[PDB]
């Protein structure tokens, strides 16, 4: 118990606001160029004190390949942030 749930689909908020967060980490960390069209594919989410959001992602053309990324959201009622992970490149299939 305290696992992920199976992947599902991004809603649209979610992509709203994870897709931008997740790019950002992969341009800082040198994995994706500016230019990257990043796809949040599918979630899978783990609830703790707050919730583990760990998605697969997919590069456009400028950024084949796929990673797993973590984020974390924490409760409001919390000092931690929300935070992204360290990706991780996974096999698209």
């Amino acid at each position: 118990v305290g696992g992920y749930t199976e992947p599902r689909s991004v809603t649209p908020e979610e992509r709203s606001v994870f897709q931008p967060m997740i790019l950002s980490k992969l341009l800082t960390a040198g994995s994706v160029v500016s230019s990257c069209e990043l796809e949040l594919l599918q979630v899978s989410t783990q609830v703790v004190a707050g919730t583990n959001y760990k998605f697969k992602v997919s590069g456009g053309a400028t950024c084949p390949g796929c990673w797993e990324v973590v984020v974390f959201v924490p409760l409001y009622s919390s000092k931690s942030a929300t935070s992204v992970g360290t990706p991780t490149r996974v096999s698209c299939t």
